């Protein structure tokens, strides 16, 4: 049905929960959930949580905390010691689950000490349902059948105009499976990717291959990048890399 | 006087009592449907969106969604634009003969409906004598009510921004006949071939692009600032458009 | 603590009764204009846009449209900045004497207007040394209400989101005097030469660009991330700028 | 000996000078409307007793309509004149291993680095060759060559010029787009385009 | 060798009455030298050296080049700068082999045991980049990663080959095809 | 072909003894190899000039090409910047400099007994009586290349040379410092693979002229060139959109 019907289902779902804990990330999807809950149950029944960690840029954390305070929410940060778990630490292919389990556990621990009834996520329509459906996490946008267009159409109708546009992934995605994640090499990748991002390339991955960095750019951009070759070479060589290379196939 | 142009818009609707509005998804066509719904009621306004071979179904399907979200009884109609030999052979005036067939069907669905006349969303800005669709409209006896109630391009945003209106189609369209030189005959096949070649180009990250049809030669129009960023895709675009039927894939050294 | 920040704004607005607003099109000046319109009424608010030799008319017209569409009684005023020999000779303290001349005219527009105070849209974020207008603004008794209710850039983003404000001017400006070395004096001629070079560069597809004036040499500052996409426009830009008066047109290897 | 400036035709002339003498050996260089005059002039200079003759290739209705056999008919028409210049002068070619007209005229195949082709190779076979469009194609190529692209083809498709460049070079070409666009439009082309494929 | 030095020796040298070919050199080097030698008019005969035989060359120690050179001169024993260009250019000195070859062992890291199979894909990787018009080019061998050193001045000329260069080095065995952001040795 | 040539040997044989002004270019070389082959090693004297206006790199390659060809070569040093016209870069400087150049040559030629001064062209010459035999022998740019490839000439200077005073606008005073700064910025650019390049001097602005076919390839060296030239004294390093 209409966007307005997809919304009555969202507002009806919030009133029954009366009191929620929102896992807020700053993304458009996560933002629309927080503002809607703020508009329904009030600041006293809604607690916004932004999780920082070793695997995610602190720039992202600081922007998500700030964007939440701007919405008028009571925001609380929590930091996950992801590398303490050995699955995440050794970068098994199942690592992205074990971090999500640590994530929804901490959310439910904050949810229990908070008055909140459930934990809300901001995922939408169009890889692990074994993890949300273990901590009783609710994907409210996904339940009212919101796609990315239903989300922009409702956000642009709430006057919401601020969020994080370049989306992130767990920095573990930069290391081949089997390589063990250390603070040293993790800091090294995020340092290089922060630099590439500062040259005007918001989507970039520096893949880690010991002494060789392999830069994944969107093919549309590999042309604009040549002016920065020599600087990126010096800059990434200074971060520990012996050889700085660019993947001819690009990002994705 | 912003509301002195709003009352003039609302007052004309009551005299008509019943209407059938041609909705295209744009901001202009949308403010027409919302005001008619708010003035004449959900039962006295019938929404029509036209699909055709000349427009992507993406644009068609997005307009039908924009109507369901607005809450009107919306209905699609399919025009066989290629039945008229003018459009099929792409005479230079074929833009007119196509718009006439459009308002022809529009007068037919509304006459069967309770509507008195058909309303479109043209504005005083589109008050040019060289704007094509007005001719057929004033022939088919339709009406551009916002243009009559004195709305300009920024004067429409202020009523849109005041009805909380948004969620309208922002990406603008053309009849695909613009890709064919005057005289070339339009078939389903080559129309499909043109629209396929262009979707591929956009999906590489080039939203503004034209694949101009010249029998065996494809002539690509990109915005000149992007031709630098385009080289990395030359060979792939070459082979991909060649598979759609083109023998030569070329890039216009001119712009857009 | 935004719920009580808005009230501080209204209480200051209600106390002034009649105000003259310096509107620039920016988000900051808009929320002040929109708030003062909502509090004192259309007849008790006068919005002023300043045109001058140092800013494009392109900007002036977009601010006049944003004010008229916002629902203000909008009024233009024209400043002869090159009359003050400080602005003219481009000493580093120029943008002060320009700010000083700006607030004087505004206080005169306000003095004849029923307005009690001159409000500008400065905020708490720019409550610092090293920002030009602040000295001149205060020495003139201009009131920055957003600054007084302790609005920061984020508190301003959030109050807009509750007045349905989703339209303001995003392209930020510089005084064109930034394009001339400190010794160079400003002519009506050389400003237009520079302002034209940048508008053409902007037309091609470089909205962020600077043309640095060095008598016969124009130095173009482009964002390095884009200097690759500019190669196709070399010859065009070289020709078009030579006709504006520059003997040599160059591109700065450093960047913006 | 029929001289083209090539190494093959060149070795014959020097040997013919060394074997039969300058007065008993006659050098012939061909002009035409199908080849650049720069090519004609260097062959007469590379020979410098040389004598020029101009062949009316477009008189032949096959060459004029650009059948795939035009290359034959131009070769057939070439040796026809070669047997005629010999009658007043009192014909040798330089083919070297590696025609159905060359042997159809009693020519003997006894055996400049930048090589040339018939400008008919720029026209699709259906396209008919006129003096006008041949002149534009050869001019458009000269302009391209003058920009620093010694290897270039301007393919003629009526309204459309289709430029074939060496792919390695398309990057260095962007700075010249507008100039090439305008310069070939004044030479008659409505649309100037670049083949995304290659040479 | 074909160069200006070895050419002058043939044409200067006694009456009319050897160019090697090895795995570690393109057969192009051996083929153009035998054409450049028969051109000066001499009887030219080839010999081939199984360099992988000696354990130093194949183990890829920095003591390869010495050891590698030593196995060269042995079969030679078996089968039997401004002043030099001034005696060459008086003889109508035609051409010299300017483009210098390199042992392909330089494409592999010090210690990487040399296979025919991975040597092969290096020299294939290099021929392919050369055919597209990059005479100066090295494909450096990091197991699954191909690192391509192009002369920095030619990297803007390279972008049209990226996906094509990519999928083709992949079909030779590389899992990853990269372009060194630093260029050629220089 | 041998006609343009016959005029040359009759002219050289008529002089018997000459003095040849060598620049390293293909033209001056065909003049020098021919005079050696016609008049002998003892009757021809090759002169190369060093100065502030030409890189010493170029000078030394000029002396080498003469020693390899077999001429008795002689260097000489011109104090161009002494002349107030060259130093202040008046528009007539090109002339007063060429006037000074052929002046030292006619005296170095008058001193060694030679009959005329030969240069290799194909109002500065006619005031000194400098004979241009390739132009007198009916040589064009194609006629000069062809005689070299037929005389086995395989080494000459391909990178063309200019007096550095052309990089300075008219009126700018040339200082010893100012010439070296320009000469260095150009050597750096050349070392990146741009043998054809000019760094135009504009006080704080360096304006780089590249052949347009190559400006596409230069973008990777933007930053390197920007800093390297800023360290040589230029406040702003820019690229001329015109090209060379
Ligand atoms: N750093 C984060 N802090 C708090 N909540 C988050 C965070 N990341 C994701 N969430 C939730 O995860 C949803 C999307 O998941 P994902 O795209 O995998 O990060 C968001 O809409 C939020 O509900
Ligand atoms: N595909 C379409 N289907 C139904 N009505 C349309 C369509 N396109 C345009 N209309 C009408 O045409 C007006 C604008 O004309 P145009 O933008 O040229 O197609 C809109 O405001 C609608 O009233
Ligand atoms: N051209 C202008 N015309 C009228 N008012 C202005 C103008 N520029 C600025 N104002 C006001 O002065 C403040 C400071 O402007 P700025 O120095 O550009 O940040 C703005 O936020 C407006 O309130």
């Amino acid at each position: 049905a209409t966007l307005a019907t997809k919304k009555a289902t969202l507002v009806a779902a919030l009133k029954d929960l009366q009191r929620v804990t929102v896992a807020f990330s700053g993304g458009i999807d996560s933002t629309l959930v927080l503002k809607m809950a703020l508009d329904v149950l009030g600041r006293d029944n809604v607690t916004a949580v932004v999780a920082n960690s070793e695997l995610f840029t602190d720039e992202e954390f600081d922007k998500a905390m700030s964007l939440a305070e701007e919405l008028g929410a009571n925001v609380q940060g929590t930091t996950l010691d992801y590398l303490s778990d050995d699955h995440i630490k050794n970068n098994t292919p199942d690592s992205w689950y074990y971090a999500k389990k640590m994530f929804y556990s901490r959310l439910n621990d904050i949810a229990a000490n908070n008055g909140s009834a459930a934990v809300l996520d901001g995922m939408i329509k169009n890889p692990g349902l074994k993890a949300r459906s273990e901590a009783g996490a609710r994907s409210l946008l996904q339940e009212a059948d919101f796609f990315k267009t239903d989300v922009r159409a409702l956000a642009q109708e709430l006057g919401l105009t601020n969020w994080n546009k370049v989306a992130s992934c767990s920095v573990s995605s930069r290391f081949p499976y089997g390589t063990t994640l250390t603070h040293d090499n993790i800091a090294q990748v995020m340092a290089a990717e922060k630099y590439l991002r500062s040259l005007g390339f918001p989507t970039v991955r520096v893949r880690f291959h010991n002494d060789i960095a392999r830069i994944e750019l969107p093919e549309a951009r590999i042309g604009d990048f040549l002016v920065f070759n020599d600087r990126v070479n010096r800059q990434l060589q200074s971060l520990g890399f012996r050889y700085v290379t660019l993947d001819l196939g690009g990002f994705r």
